[PDB]
């Protein structure tokens, strides 16, 4: 995450980091007991031996080895979207089953999905977190890093990003001056909106061109379009 700040204990408590060979890699978010919510491109071509891969729940601090309120969980399953397209990062969406459930506490809590024709305006912010680079080609960060983004339309994202397709399944956000994004790493957490005061999983962390440049905004897959996938794995 670029121009954000760190994180309190408990604020983003859906937030999960997915380990491969010892990495944090992606982020990931909670939607019940036992799944989570990523990006494809995360978990694409290395996802078949699905214990490779580790979820914290309840993570705030790489570096803190003392934390109680950390969990982790073995993935034991890991599915693409059927209509995932690499080559155009169209669908980029995942879900990963946890091997055993997880209790719910103030620092892991599920998201909800996007209620049913919900509308995430253009202009509003939503917030984003997660433990990627903090600048473009910099480093990751150890503390959880959160910043809030305003959406665009589709419209105006295609505009700013004419060598990408931007298709129905993704959703932009980012300011004209830049400076506030996520980034490498990032990938997979949540793009969350709230209304009514509830969060809500409004879309999940894809691509971009570089991160934080001005007119340049992140693009997010766009959960709506995917909440009747996501709900047919659900218990």
């Amino acid at each position: 995450i670029v121009g954000g700040s760190d994180a309190k204990e408990g604020a983003w408590p859906w937030v999960v980091g997915l380990y491969y060979d010892d990495r944090l890699l992606c982020g990931a978010s909670l939607v019940s007991s036992d799944w989570l919510v990523s990006a494809a491109h995360c978990v694409y071509g290395r996802n078949l031996e699905p214990s490779k891969w580790t979820a914290i729940l309840g993570l705030h601090m790489k570096s803190n080895l003392t934390s109680p309120q950390t969990v982790p969980r073995l993935i034991d399953e890991i599915v693409i979207n059927p209509h995932y397209n690499r080559r155009r990062k169209d669908n980029d969406i995942a879900m990963m089953h946890l091997e055993f459930k997880v209790n719910y506490t103030d620092y892991i809590q599920p998201i909800s999905l996007p209620e049913e024709n919900q509308v995430f305006p253009p202009g509003r912010n939503c917030s984003i977190a997660g433990w990627g680079t903090v600048v473009y080609q910099g480093t990751t960060a150890d503390i959880l890093q959160e910043a809030d983004v305003p959406l665009l339309s589709n419209e105006r994202c295609q505009q700013q990003m004419p060598e990408y397709n931007i298709t129905e399944n993704m959703i932009c956000a980012g300011y004209e001056e830049g400076g506030i994004d996520s980034c490498q790493g990032d990938s997979g957490g949540p793009l969350m909106c709230q209304e009514n005061n509830r969060w809500f999983l409004a879309g999940v962390t894809s691509f971009g061109y570089e991160c934080a440049l001005p007119n340049r905004p992140g693009v997010y897959a766009r959960v709506s379009r995917f909440t009747e996938w996501i709900q047919s794995f659900l218990h």
